[PDB]
């Protein structure tokens, strides 16, 4: 039942059983127009680093660390640089492994990874 | 609806919809006789310090 997140824009009405985020079982994000202390807003994790174990609420909820919220885990820090302290931020930061293209050993083409 | 935590001692049965912790809506703790990787086991927070904000899962 995962539904696409669409920011809520209902003023003068609490995010409770009527906001689209609440109806869609989705946490309110920073792009929602609701109050800054909304019940459905997802809090930013205070992990020391990594954020890859199940203890980190971002990783535990199958979610990448929001740069605006998670500041201790290092997702926000070193935005221009690489080797971020947090590990649940690779999709957002686009730091992907170098793939290589070659004819697959099974069928057709296949992606091969350059480094272990 | 908070109920007192009582450790689960159900061998040969997963902690799912039959364990007392799961029924009582309580996270499995270290005192539970279930596996160390139980679904209902509460993970430990990795906070740098404080753990007083809403960010810390504990
Ligand atoms: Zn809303
Ligand atoms: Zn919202
Ligand atoms: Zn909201
Ligand atoms: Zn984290
Ligand atoms: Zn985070
Ligand atoms: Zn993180
Ligand atoms: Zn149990
Ligand atoms: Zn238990
Ligand atoms: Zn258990
Ligand atoms: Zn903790
Ligand atoms: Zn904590």
């Amino acid at each position: 039942h995962v539904y696409n997140y669409q920011p809520c824009d209902h003023p003068r009405q609490p995010c409770d059983s009527s906001c689209p985020c609440v109806i869609a079982q989705n946490f309110c994000e920073k792009f929602c127009q609701c109050s800054s202390e909304c019940q459905n807003r997802f809090p930013g994790c205070r992990c020391k680093a990594q954020c890859n174990t199940k203890q980190c609420p971002c990783y535990l909820a199958v979610r990448e660390c929001d740069p605006d919220l998670c500041l201790t885990c290092g997702a926000a820090d070193h935005w221009d640089s690489k080797n971020v302290s947090c590990k649940n931020c690779s999709i957002q930061r686009g730091s992907k492994k170098h793939l290589l293209l070659a004819p697959s050993d099974v069928a057709g083409w296949g992606i091969f990874i350059k480094d272990p």
